[PDB]
């Protein structure tokens, strides 16, 4: 079982640790951990293309999209590979994260190792906003914190 | 072909950006960039096993060592895959880094993508210091800055 980990840091107080674990190729990835310092409610949660922090979270580039599709929710067929939807921050600003996804992988051309996990300013509208931005970024706004996705023990 | 990047950060003044590029699947990797905030002289420069920054640079684990060998300089047959030797900081505290290595890879068994680049406090003794520390860490001492090695544009 491939085990990977991401430490989210940014300019502000948003920080967290997210774990990923995949039992087989093309099988589901379990994604779990916590993020603190968030405003209460929905925050867009995406794998972006580049493991490049040279200019903070900006250098991570767009949502990881090797199939060249439009933005969606994780349950949509039409989605970016990086589209993990929303995490929910409780009133204390802590998001417990627990997601299962079969589109991201820890091997092959959909592999997210060496790419960047980003937690966003606002809710992802899951491609249902009816503007161009909806079908690119989900209108989730600015990058609060990010980390390069690395191999764990 | 494959281009990757690492942003080195820590709890002190050491900061840098290191690029890796590999033209052919199994050929040499070009390593270049710059690190600032260092003491003048030699600093150990290693790929460590885990792309895990949960507890700062300490969580990166030992030198990346898939062939279970003892520590050496990059030109030793007996070396860790992660053994890239030393970088040299000038009087200004800046190491201009430029290395070519054919034991690290950006593909396959010796691939360093999603692992951690660390720059150390002291010189790597290349395993010739005459103690246990020498043949594991090269006595390069404390981890000043590290980053997960990520996919670049
Ligand atoms: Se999983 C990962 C992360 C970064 C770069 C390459 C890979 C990878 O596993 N790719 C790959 C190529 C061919 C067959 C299987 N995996
Ligand atoms: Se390059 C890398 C980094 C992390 C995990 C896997 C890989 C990778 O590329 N593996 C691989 C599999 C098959 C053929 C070539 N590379
Ligand atoms: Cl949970
Ligand atoms: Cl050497
Ligand atoms: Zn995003
Ligand atoms: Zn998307
Ligand atoms: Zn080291
Ligand atoms: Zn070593």
């Amino acid at each position: 079982a491939t085990k990977v980990v991401c430490v989210l840091k940014g300019d502000g107080p948003v920080q967290g640790i997210i774990n990923f674990e995949q039992k087989e190729s093309n099988g589901p990835v379990k994604v779990w951990g916590s993020i603190k310092g968030l405003t209460e409610g929905l925050h867009g949660f995406h794998v972006h293309e580049f493991g490049d922090n040279t200019a903070g979270c900006t250098s991570a580039g767009p949502h990881f999209n090797p199939l060249s599709r439009k933005h969606g929710g994780p349950k949509d067929e039409e989605r970016h590979v990086g589209d993990l939807g929303n995490v929910t921050a409780d009133k204390d600003g802590v998001a417990d994260v627990s997601i299962e996804d079969s589109v991201i992988s820890l091997s092959g051309d959909h592999c997210i190792i060496g790419r960047t996990l980003v937690v966003h300013e606002k809710a992802d509208d899951l491609g249902k906003g009816g503007n161009e931005e909806s079908t690119k970024t989900g209108n989730a706004g600015s990058r609060l914190a990010c980390g390069v996705i690395g191999i764990a023990q």
